[PDB]
């Protein structure tokens, strides 16, 4: 079995602005998450392979973890804060529409959705 490749994170061809929101999302918002005790799933691409989970990537079409938006917020992604918000949304949902409501991965996203949503609430304007 193989997974696929990882969402893009390099692409110039895409126009890039650093925001003082997106400073935020990476200087608090990811950074304060990337540490929390149940973060380590989410830190990198689900690897179905070595999770024996073949049909991971036959129910979620559109991947994300906080990987890859470290990787997009550190090396200058994304146009607005928005789309990395996107992203954090993405990856929670996807994890909440894979697993069952109660298993210990959901409890864990939840955990770091209800911290995110917290630090959101904090973001500078403009
Ligand atoms: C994240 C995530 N969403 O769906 C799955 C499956 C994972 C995932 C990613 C890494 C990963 O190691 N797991 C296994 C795990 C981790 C914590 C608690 C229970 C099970 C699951």
């Amino acid at each position: 079995s193989m997974n696929p490749p990882p969402p893009e994170t390099s692409n110039p061809n895409k126009p890039k602005r650093q925001t003082n929101q997106l400073q935020y999302l990476l200087r608090v918002v990811l950074k304060t998450l990337w540490k929390h005790q149940f973060a380590w799933p989410f830190q990198q691409p689900v690897d179905a392979v070595k999770l024996n989970l073949p049909d991971y990537y036959k129910i979620i079409k559109t991947p994300m973890d906080m990987g890859t938006i470290k990787k997009r917020l550190e090396n200058n992604y994304y146009w607005n804060a928005q789309e990395c918000i996107q992203d954090f949304n993405t990856m929670f949902t996807n994890c909440y529409i894979y697993n069952k409501p109660g298993d210990d991965i959901v409890l864990m996203a939840e955990a770091l959705e209800k911290l995110f949503l917290q630090k959101i609430n904090e973001l500078p304007t403009e």
